[PDB]
């Protein structure tokens, strides 16, 4: 019932040299909201430098992260971000920086460059929770795009569970209940075989715990089927580049990972779909069974800051 194992048998800066060059590169009023918090020309030059030393000497309390975030145009901002802030936070505070047109697609997205795996953050995520898996020595990189798949089934509900007011209806009975209805959603995919460059076709159901499958006859599609992965274990991303590195039959490729693995790993499960539309219908469906409620009420939170 609890399926494959995601995990083997039982930082203050990220994207700067040091605490300094982070504080540094605070913008002026940033700076001095930290310096609000912290306590309880060439004067100019001088006297930041001194804010800098201060606040340096500032530990305990609720722990805070500066955080490089990277834009469209290559450009960065630098972000104080504690403890207790979302993605949900960090998202209205870049609103707030750049006075883009706040639409819903507009997120945060991780990205692993030597893993080659990406995914958005969901907006009710805990930010330092989440580069705090992150090594020292870390290639991670935290973005701000526009993902238009990010919420996708409250856009077109009918392009998952297969009209403006029917819509409604759908979302309502899908989400608005008791419990959610996770899109009927079953099919073919290549499951990359663990440490090799080999994947097999196998038949997937898609739960609202985790991915099943046909074992092996057991009456075809029936009620006794196995478990393949919980989604409690596991964030959902995009992989990057399977087809040339790891031979898989094509680069429409989900990755389940445990969010603490930040190395090539054989508890990282790689899925591969025959086309672009499946790939599309699966994390959809994978990330409404993970999330559910929750991440109706994201949509809907964004909806009112559009």
């Amino acid at each position: 019932h609890m399926g494959v194992d995601t995990l083997p048998p039982p930082n203050y800066t990220v994207g700067f040299k040091d605490l300094n060059e982070s504080l540094n590169a605070l913008e002026d009023q940033d700076l001095d909201a930290l310096m609000a918090d912290l306590v309880a020309e060439e004067a100019k030059a001088k006297a930041d430098k001194i804010k800098l030393a201060l606040e340096k000497l500032k530990e305990a309390k609720v722990k805070k992260l500066v955080v490089k975030v990277h834009m469209d145009d290559s450009s960065t901002k630098s972000l104080m971000v504690d403890e207790r802030q979302l993605a949900r936070d960090v998202l209205d505070n870049l609103f707030e920086k750049t006075h883009c047109d706040c639409n819903v697609d507009w997120c945060l997205y991780e990205i692993y460059p030597e893993l080659q795996i990406e995914r958005v953050f969901e907006d009710h995520e805990n930010v330092v929770e989440v580069l705090s898996d992150w090594t020292r020595d870390t290639e991670n990189k935290v973005l701000f795009l526009e993902k238009e798949e990010r919420y996708a089934v409250f856009k077109n509900p009918q392009n998952f569970y297969l009209n403006a007011k029917n819509k409604e209806y759908l979302l309502e009975e899908s989400f608005c209940g008791t419990s959610i209805i996770v899109p009927e959603l079953e099919g073919a995919l290549y499951l990359k075989e663990d440490g090799k460059k080999s994947w097999k076709r196998r038949y997937f159901l898609l739960r609202a715990s985790g991915i099943y499958y046909v074992p092996k006859g057991k009456t075809k599609t029936s009620r006794d089927l196995a478990c393949f992965i919980q989604f409690e274990n596991v964030n959902i991303y995009y992989g990057i580049q399977c087809k040339m590195k790891y031979k898989a039959p094509t680069d429409h490729c989900f990755v389940l990972k445990h969010p603490q693995i930040q190395k090539e790993s054989q508890y990282i499960k790689y899925l591969c779909c025959d086309d672009a539309r499946t790939l599309s219908q699966w994390v959809m469906g994978i990330r409404i069974a993970k999330y559910g409620k929750t991440l109706y009420d994201n949509y809907q939170r964004a909806v009112a800051r559009a």
